[PDB]
């Protein structure tokens, strides 16, 4: 029971869950971004901390689907626009409050902490925050 | 910058990380569990908090992959035991040692924080722990 185990386990089943409860997260994700509004490939690797490429694997699969739209700016010819279609809005909202559920989850976890405790768990949060980046 | 909204990143870094960076994790973690014994697709559910189903999924494709095999207990014909073949072996240990460095990450984050700080932590990773059941 060292805190290394328990942080091991805590992210595991936040994989395994996930996994096992057709789209990826980055799927999911990027819809959800688009559903504010249109971006280009490298606003949305930027906004969800990712590989171009990976968004460009993703964007090209959604394309696929059917679920996005390329469309390019009249200004500037080397910079293309993702819209979602109509098949994917339903999609884009129905995750938008699957998130917005699970920041209630969040509130109420944090509650049971005195408003000092919540400055450790802040912190703490935050470094563990970018130390996922290798 | 709610801490609620710095938890649903950090959980979204989480699932965006692993999945863009065949098996999936469920698998990865079932060999690295039946590395070091074998067990039921029941001790397995169990271990690593997840469906019978989706273990039975996992074990599945792990035998169409030739990489598990299920031999049948000898005093209860119900049960059934897997172990790992040895082109799985390779694959176990290599996802075993990455498990390894990730605790020292783990270690190193956590050595920032005082004594007392940790108790907080602790805390704190424990009732996030299983409020990730919902
Ligand atoms: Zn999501
Ligand atoms: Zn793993």
């Amino acid at each position: 029971g060292t805190l290394e185990k328990k942080l091991d386990n805590l992210v595991n089943t936040i994989l395994l869950k996930a996994e096992n409860q057709k789209l990826t997260n980055t799927q999911e994700h990027i819809l959800m971004l688009l559903s504010q509004q249109r971006l280009t490939n490298t606003d949305l690797a930027k906004a969800l901390n990712i590989s171009q490429a990976a968004v460009t694997k993703a964007i090209k699969s959604l394309v696929k689907q059917d679920m996005l739209a390329g469309t390019k700016d009249t200004v500037d010819a080397r910079v293309t626009y993702f819209e979602l279609t109509e098949l994917a809005k339903p999609i884009a909202s129905e995750h938008t409050h699957h998130h917005d559920e699970t920041l209630n989850v969040y509130n109420r976890l944090l509650q049971k902490f005195s408003a000092k405790e919540l400055e450790i768990v802040d912190k703490f949060v935050t470094v563990f925050a970018e130390e996922l980046e290798g």
